[PDB]
């Protein structure tokens, strides 16, 4: 198991524009297009991202390519983030994947705000961090996914994903 497989399980894969759990236009493997309520605005962001007149449909390869860029960006955003970097540097490989998942979902800014959970993770207080991570809108809105990431941080294994 690895980050790609992990997120592929959490996000799924859709070849046409769809709305995410927040009602935002998305495509592929969780690639947000726009937070705007306009389908056209989403179609426009889509063609801009792929580099062709898509008409709101992409292929599998195109989706995978958006995915690769998105995962790379997340890692790189973590590394440039003063609050995130040290946590990531402190963790083992499995757990690093859980932090990446969260950043991919919520953005760097969103994650850097889990101040308290961040500190606990950094100190390797697994059970306490899991409890703290759960008192969040994130957990209340997407409980199953959140539970999987939380267990990953708690255990350091991929069990939640097998
Ligand atoms: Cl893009
Ligand atoms: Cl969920």
């Amino acid at each position: 198991m690895n980050i790609f497989e992990m997120l592929r399980i959490d996000e799924g894969l859709r070849l046409k524009i769809y709305k995410d759990t927040e009602g935002y236009y998305t495509i592929g493997i969780g690639h947000l297009l726009t937070k705007s309520p306009s389908l056209n605005a989403a179609k426009s962001e889509l063609d801009k991202a792929i580099g062709r007149n898509t008409n709101g449909v992409i292929t599998k390869d195109e989706a995978e390519k958006l995915f690769n860029q998105d995962v790379d960006a997340a890692v790189r955003g973590i590394l440039r983030n003063a609050k995130l970097k040290p946590v990531y540097d402190s963790l083992d490989a499995v757990r690093r994947a859980a932090l990446i998942n969260m950043v991919f979902q919520m953005g760097e800014t969103g994650v850097a705000g889990f101040t308290n959970s961040l500190a606990m993770l950094q100190q390797k207080r697994w059970d306490e961090a899991a409890v703290n991570l759960a008192k969040s809108r994130w957990y209340n809105q997407t409980p199953n996914r959140a539970k999987r990431v939380i267990t990953t941080f708690r255990t350091g294994t991929w069990d939640a994903y097998k």
